[PDB]
């Protein structure tokens, strides 16, 4: 069967609506196992752990790359982190040594960390999607001891899904959660591969949730900070 999912909201810009989308998020029974985290940019923090209360869900920073701030983030409180999102790779310029340096640093100083991996529009027309996704997740995995996994939670999400509103069809994003799962078995163990939670994101929304659910290799979602997201939990089960 498989592990735990996770749905998790990723806020990213811009404006703070915040408040009466907590009070959704607070009085939403939720009927099943499911870890749901809310990352946000650090200025945005403190706001969403005093207002969400609801015990399913844990609060997440993202991009921090300094070890100083990393034991800041948890002595406040936050155990989760979004790092390797895609503007990170093709506006910042984090290299797949970078996230996989910040991966190292998060899980060694406690965190659970969401690894973000995904290839461009040109790699998937041109059949490099495999060599580009195994290269970004070696790359971290070489940073890891096996021991490690047990933080590490990975987001498949191509880049030509994202903002774009083309979500990929379910047999798109099962092809390659296997592919990825596949790897991690042949390279890390499967053992490690069994328990590894592997979520979709781009374009995910309240309507197209389940069906990808349905998925034998998706364990959840990264999805945006919005209403639809209580349908985006509910479609984990």
């Amino acid at each position: 069967s498989k592990p735990q999912p996770i749905a998790a909201a990723n806020w990213k810009s811009g404006s703070p609506s915040l408040s009466e989308l907590i009070d959704l998020f607070n009085s939403t029974s939720i009927n099943h196992d499911v870890q749901c985290v809310v990352a946000s940019t650090f200025v945005h923090l403190a706001m969403t752990k005093e207002r969400l209360s609801h015990p399913k869900f844990v609060i997440a920073a993202q991009n921090a790359g300094n070890a100083d701030a990393l034991a800041s983030l948890k002595d406040f409180g936050v155990n989760w982190i979004v790092l390797g999102h895609s503007e990170r790779r093709w506006y910042y310029g984090e290299t797949n040594e970078i996230v996989a340096d910040k991966v190292a640093a998060a899980v060694a100083s406690g965190f659970m960390v969401i690894a973000c991996i995904g290839e461009t529009l040109q790699e998937r027309e041109s059949g490099r999607t495999a060599v580009v996704v195994l290269t970004q997740i070696a790359a971290i995995a070489k940073k890891l001891k096996k021991a490690d996994w047990a933080k590490v939670v990975i987001a498949y999400e191509p880049v030509w899904a994202i903002g774009t509103g083309k979500v990929a069809t379910p047999q798109q994003a099962q092809e390659a959660h296997a592919l990825i799962r596949s790897w991690v078995s042949s390279k890390i163990g499967a053992d490690v591969a069994g328990e590894l939670r592997i979520l979709y994101g781009g374009s995910v929304n309240g309507k197209n949730a389940r069906t990808l659910y349905q998925q034998r290799d998706v364990n959840g979602f990264l999805a945006g900070l919005k209403p639809e997201f209580v349908d985006i939990i509910k479609a984990t089960q």
